[PDB]
């Protein structure tokens, strides 16, 4: 449960369902290594991306595939994706919720970081 | 469960705890009648404001006491409160989540409306 | 001069044009007295609401008529209006910009207060 | 002319001044090639990044160095940077403003695309 992604739709007033999410981790050579991926559920949430063993310290990028989401709804949006880049677990394990609120030409994102 | 309020703190990356919330409903004479009130919990959520019987159609105002929240934290913020005003239940009962993301000089708010 | 309102549309990626904006000042009896109003321009801005002489310290409310905006574009929105309620304070910077970014079920607002 | 970046601070209610901004263009091999860069002005704006001739259709990334901004103000932030990735499209309006509103653990971004 150390990483969860929650996505909301500001046009519909609903969870953003079936949003693809790709997580990357910066490697020692400075490239972005694929780390985990998944899709938001009916409630706009994506659980089960990783484990506390696997989710070591590092710089992580959470790519939320907003264009793919809006295009699947037959809408032409502005952004390719929403990217959230952050250092994680560098003071020990934390739990991270990455939330995003989507519109066709805009988005908001926040983090909720909790210490278990 | 027809009305829930969720409040997040964009400075801390945490739920906004102990935020006072006052709900009003517009009366037939156009005044704002007190309807319900409460405080956010440790998880930034406020449940139990009303019931499906009580939460009839109307125009509702959810006042989130952001100044009181920031002042209790010893911070001087810009806004007096965040107000969310909406018509509810006019196509039959719905469930409403009013979410707000707070900063000292800014806030975001959204609604998630679901049909039970 | 001391107060400007700027409104943007997050669905179309544009200024929000021809949006009605009403400003009120809180009176001694806690009622909201009309203070100034207008409609946003082609750039989504509303200038000339007040003057330094008139814009004394106190609590003000800026009401942005978002519902009518969305309905005029053929879209059904959630809110009746967006409300921004704040205290004008002489000790802080002199010029207030109240900005709002609109979606059908959401809005963001910020204040940019400068000298 | 065709691209402007505007950055605001939601903690202080001000423009975000002296923020480094880097623009990249996606190359044919999917790498990000440096395109333009600068630091925001006293009004939080960065003008003069490119010209109409240079700003051809394609995918661009605007990276805003938010971490350094917050640290220079003595504040610990969440993100490494804020990223805005979009396609420039000739069929749409000609001028792009990329706006960002910053908090330590959050940001909002919008596009205002006009003629
Ligand atoms: C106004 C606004 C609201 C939200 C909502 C965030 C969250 C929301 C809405 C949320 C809702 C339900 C739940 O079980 C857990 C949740 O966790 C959240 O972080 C997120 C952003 C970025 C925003 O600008
Ligand atoms: C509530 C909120 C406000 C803004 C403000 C954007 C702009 C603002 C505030 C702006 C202000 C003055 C000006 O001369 C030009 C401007 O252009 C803008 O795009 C931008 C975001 C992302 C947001 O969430």
């Amino acid at each position: 449960c150390p990483l969860m992604v929650k996505v909301l739709d500001a046009v519909r007033g609903s969870p953003a369902i079936n949003v693809a999410v790709h997580v990357f981790r910066k490697a020692a050579d400075d490239t972005w290594e694929p780390f985990a991926s998944g899709k938001t559920s009916e409630s706009g949430e994506l659980h089960g991306l990783t484990t506390e063993e696997e989710f070591v310290e590092g710089i992580y990028k959470v790519e939320i595939d907003t264009k793919s989401y809006w295009k699947a709804l037959g809408i032409s949006p502005f952004h390719e994706h929403a990217e959230v880049v952050f250092t994680a677990n560098d003071s020990g394990p934390r739990r991270y919720t990455i939330a995003a609120l989507l519109s066709p030409y805009s988005y908001s994102t926040t983090a909720v970081v909790t210490n278990p």
